[PDB]
């Protein structure tokens, strides 16, 4: 059910935090357009800062998922996993290890994240590395209670990568 909140959306993905609220990365985000998800405009609140973009819906969207913690990164040398899907639905989850806040230009875009480092079969399918992979969810667990912290924005070419963050 976990990996059922990662869904493909724009030139990338995005994540559902709970029934109404959905969270990804401002550049992958669909541009000129007067609805998301079929919703109109006038129904979603709409927060975009920092390449986070975060649509909090007043309808339940999805109601087979459950509520979880949606933090605002997470404490330098956090373990996370990436949950990078691609298009088949295939489930592939990149380990990394969390560094400090900071606002980094990316290609003409203030990202304001953490940067963290990837803990070779990640780079033999580009994995976190293409464009399409974006907005994928940043999560660690807390129990077995699991936390959304950031969504991929940026990484090297080849093992640095950043999560927007709230
Ligand atoms: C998702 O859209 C994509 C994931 C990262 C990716 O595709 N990397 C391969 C291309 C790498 C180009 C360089 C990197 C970069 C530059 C400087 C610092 C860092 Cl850590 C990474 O460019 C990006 O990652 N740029 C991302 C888009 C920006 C508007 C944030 C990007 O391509 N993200
Ligand atoms: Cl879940
Ligand atoms: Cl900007």
């Amino acid at each position: 059910t976990l990996w059922s909140r990662v869904t493909k959306f724009g030139s990338g993905w995005g994540f559902w935090v709970s029934p109404t609220v959905f969270i990804t990365t401002t550049h992958v985000v669909p541009t000129g357009v007067k609805e998301f998800f079929g919703e109109p405009l006038s129904s979603i609140a709409i927060h975009q800062a920092g390449e986070f973009t975060q649509f909090r819906f007043s309808k339940k969207m999805r109601p087979d998922l459950t509520g979880m913690v949606l933090e605002e990164g997470c404490p330098e040398g956090t373990v996370c996993s990436v949950l990078i899907k691609r298009d088949s639905g295939e489930l592939l989850p990149l380990a990394v290890r969390m560094g400090a806040i900071a606002s980094m230009r990316i290609q003409g875009r203030l990202v304001h994240g953490q940067s963290g480092m990837l803990l070779a079969n990640a780079k033999g399918m580009d994995l976190g590395t293409i464009p399409g992979d974006c907005g994928a969810p940043y999560v660690h667990k807390r129990g077995n209670d699991w936390v959304v912290c950031g969504v991929h924005a940026a990484a090297t070419k080849s093992n640095t990568v950043v999560c927007a963050v709230q």
